[PDB]
């Protein structure tokens, strides 16, 4: 149920991404992230096209932060800042983050070293359903993720779509 | 003249470009850059569209130097490997790299302190201003290189494409 990714630049980094369904409490989960009572960034799953745009969006803020030139104030806002096409913070989070009206949530984190997350725990904090990550593309919507990128309404394979979102996330 | 710009993560660091036209000993000007007794990347001038390209190139390899993670055996090498699109690291500087029968020639360099009229001297050839890199640039190169359309569009546009080209090599 679970996708967890080594990361091939950072090999002592592995990312982790779990999937909820029909999610009862959006609202405080949402609050914790913002009171940060919670681990892992809270991202918007319907507008994330495969989760190969979520690792690409980790990489670069593992990069930034091993580098000490995040340009957000932690790991955690850095991933979802990096899914965005432009450089509006305040503007990234909201979009890109979860709003108590999501049903459906998408949460990633990043362990190296001794700085294991509780993962039992975080699943607990869910009043939700965890799904595999394979459901992703049901519960994502095309006409949203092109809006936001600025896309061609001429459909693609998921690769060619996966090319023109990640060239949105460098050039910003 | 010359061109000079700041790296986008690290302001301490400046990147300068200078063009040449009329060489006449780039074979040599080749294998001193190897031997490494001239300082920067000797870069094909007729395969770029704007400077910009440079920029991207050459933020994404010193992100990379300043943890040791580049691709290639130097940074010189790896602001001309980071031109092409492909990952053959060989190719990339055979097509974007300088080769014996060139009469024009472009150096890029990094500082954090290179001189510069000494450089100068290296090239037995004139220093033409930077305005002039689009009536050397052969735009039916660029196409085939970076595998655009055909149908003619903005250099701007064609820029965008490139730097798309560029922006989804390796990442994973």
């Amino acid at each position: 149920m679970q996708l967890t990714h080594q990361l091939d630049l950072f090999p002592e980094c592995r990312v982790t991404l779990l999937l909820f369904k029909d999610v009862k409490n959006a609202g405080d989960l949402r609050r914790k992230a913002m009171e940060g009572t919670i681990d892992g960034s809270l991202i918007n799953p319907t507008v994330i096209v495969d989760p190969f745009q979520i690792l690409v969006a980790a990489n670069k803020a593992v990069h930034l932060y091993k580098l000490g030139k995040m340009k957000t104030r932690t790991l955690s806002t850095e991933i979802i800042f990096n899914l965005s096409p432009n450089n509006n913070i305040s503007e990234a989070l909201k979009k890109f983050g979860i709003s108590a009206n999501d049903t459906s949530i998408l949460i990633v984190y990043i362990e190296e070293g001794e700085k294991q997350i509780n993962q039992e725990y975080l699943i607990s904090q869910v009043e939700g359903h965890q799904v595999s990550l394979k459901n992703l593309p049901e519960i994502m919507n095309i006409t949203e993720v092109k809006k936001i990128y600025k896309l061609s309404s001429q459909e693609e394979s998921i690769g060619t779509l996966l090319d023109a979102i990640i060239c949105r996330m460098s050039t910003k």
